[PDB]
């Protein structure tokens, strides 16, 4: 999916990491692909070249990349969906949640009914250029029922406080054991 760096030049950034195999959550550049371990949370930057609007927001959104599962909504396989693993704030059945932060919204499209979840734009702390933002995936790229193997993608839009697209950028995503591993043979 095409990014949209919009009027505020918005764009993702995430931390440089190695592919040792105790690596819990690494980004590879080349492939602009994140590998991460169930749970396990992934601080994903948030950068812009101007201010955005008061009152905007962030949201957070997974879709197949291939083309024939695009249609298809991403949710939790059935197993995790009952494991009870909920924080008292996200659905069971999202994939995607936040950590750290008090005003989570986890949303369902009423025309798509895709999940998401969505944050407000907060921006960057003193004497830093980016704001960081903390993902987890609930599923595994491989649970049967769910993604089961298929490659999904991450959407990150920045909306003004109507709604209003003004940024976009996504990165493949892929929730394994063994990140380190799996991102030096994909590279
Ligand atoms: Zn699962």
């Amino acid at each position: 999916q095409k990014t949209y760096q919009g009027n505020y030049g918005f764009h993702l950034g995430f931390l440089q990491s190695g592919t040792a195999k105790s690596v819990m959550c690494t980004y590879s550049p080349p492939l602009n692909k994140l590998f991460c371990q169930l749970a396990k949370t992934c601080p994903v930057q948030l950068w812009v070249s101007a201010t955005p609007p008061a009152g905007s927001r962030v949201r957070a959104m997974a879709i197949y990349k291939k083309s024939q599962h695009m249609t298809e909504v991403v949710r939790r396989c059935p197993h995790h969906e009952r494991c009870s693993d909920g924080d008292g704030l996200a659905p069971p059945q999202h994939l995607i949640r936040v950590e750290g932060n008090l005003y989570p919204e986890y949303l369902e499209d009423r025309q798509t009914f895709r999940h998401s979840v969505v944050v407000p734009y907060e921006p960057p702390e003193a004497g830093s250029e980016y704001t960081t933002i903390h993902y987890k995936y609930m599923c595994n790229s491989s649970c049967m029922g769910g993604m089961n193997r298929r490659p999904i993608l991450t959407i990150i839009t920045l909306e003004d406080s109507s709604g209003n697209l003004l940024g976009r950028d996504s990165f493949e995503v892929r929730v394994c054991a063994c990140p380190g591993r799996d991102r030096r043979t994909e590279e």
